């Protein structure tokens, strides 16, 4: 591997990283079609080995989200499974992103993946979604925490994401995000969303968006001053503008970098040099992350051995990075402090003087 070392990863999402023998095994148990009847198969539906856009990327999901939305086992079953599958990229701690309303089949309008009215709530997604992390953490020693998605085009949704957000804060959910297409217009101005998010800073519940991605620099500072976000989900497009990213690095802002996604998506042009380049040579503030491995077909290797193979990033820049998506995570400070030393003692750092350090 490029980095055979401990990764913090802070941007990957639970639904874009089931295993396709788990896909398989429901579609049959349940009776759901799907468009292959092997794993293989699936993949070459599923995958992408070209850069399309974000709508056709989204479309993806349609293909297997049926054989998995609605079943509480399968639900637990996938949050456990990611966290087994997680350990073996030498993954330490990761937050894991989705939309508990694409798993429900009831109160959640309109119903999603053509599901007929059932008894699966969003709520009860999300206690399902916890007790698969937490037992996934305990089995495989890896520490799991959970980020719920309010959807772009559903505003409607956002008031009850910050609901649970705060009715599970104990257990394992420990942020807010915006995910979807990024260019419906006004989206991050609609007010379920904007509630959503104001509720959040008034509650303590900690924010990320996805801005910058497909979106302009405006998209980012919407997320940044209206949504008043503590980390950007890709935001790439934020150096489209240099005082916007001026002021972004002088508050010490995280950027959730996703390096084989931005190909795959088009949201980055190959012919160009990546955004990643800019932030280390600044020694900005960010993570590397998969996002959506199951359509990528991709693992945190991917994206650190594309930033070492074509990048020229250095073993003390992976160390450097991966301290900062720890610092910039989501835990509670003592939590923080736990993980840190942890890395610290991977790395061969000083763990007491580090952590001395980091007082100031
Ligand atoms: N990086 C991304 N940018 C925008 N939207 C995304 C991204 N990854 C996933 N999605 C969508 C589809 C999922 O069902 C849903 C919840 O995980 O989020
Ligand atoms: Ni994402």
């Amino acid at each position: 591997p490029a980095f055979d070392k401990p990764k913090v990863e802070l941007h990957v999402h639970l639904d874009g990283s089931i295993k396709p023998e788990t896909i398989l095994y429901y579609g049959r148990r349940r009776g759901i079609a799907l468009p292959a009847n092997t794993a293989e198969g699936l993949l070459n539906v599923i995958g992408m080995d070209k850069p399309l856009t974000l709508p056709d990327f989204l479309a993806k999901f349609d293909y297997y989200m049926p054989a998995i939305a609605g079943c509480r086992e399968a639900i637990k079953r996938i949050a456990y499974e990611f966290v087994e599958m997680k350990a073996k990229e030498g993954v330490v701690y990761v937050e894991v992103r989705y939309s508990p309303h694409l798993l429900a089949n009831s109160k959640v309008e309109p119903i999603p993946w053509n599901q007929a009215e059932g008894d699966l709530t969003p709520d009860e997604v999300v206690a399902l979604v916890g007790q698969g992390l937490q037992e996934g953490e305990r089995d495989f020693g890896v520490k799991a925490r959970s980020i719920l998605c309010c959807m772009r085009h559903q505003p409607n949704w956002s008031p009850k994401v910050v609901e649970l957000c705060k009715k599970y804060q104990q257990q394992t959910v420990v942020a807010i995000d915006l995910a979807g297409d990024e260019t419906i217009p006004g989206s991050s101005l609609l007010p379920g969303h904007v509630q959503a998010y104001q509720e959040a800073v008034k509650s303590g519940i900690h924010r990320t968006v996805h801005a910058g991605e497909v979106g302009s620099a405006e998209v980012v500072k919407e997320a940044v001053d209206i949504l008043k976000t503590e980390r950007l989900g890709h935001g790439y497009h934020t150096l489209e503008d240099q005082a916007l990213y001026n002021r972004l690095r002088q508050e010490n802002m995280h950027f959730e970098i996703c390096p084989w996604s931005s190909y795959l998506t088009g949201a980055w042009k190959p012919d160009t040099e990546h955004a990643v380049i800019r932030l280390k040579n600044d020694q900005a503030n960010y993570s590397l992350n998969t996002d959506d491995p199951l359509i990528f077909k991709s693992t945190l290797d991917t994206d650190y051995q594309m930033t070492k193979r074509d990048m020229g990033f250095t073993e003390e820049e992976f160390k450097r990075l991966n301290i900062n998506a720890a610092k910039s995570s989501f835990l509670p400070e003592d939590e923080k402090r736990e993980l840190l030393d942890l890395l610290y003692k991977a790395y061969g750092m000083p763990p007491s003087a580090s952590a001395g350090q980091n007082l100031a």
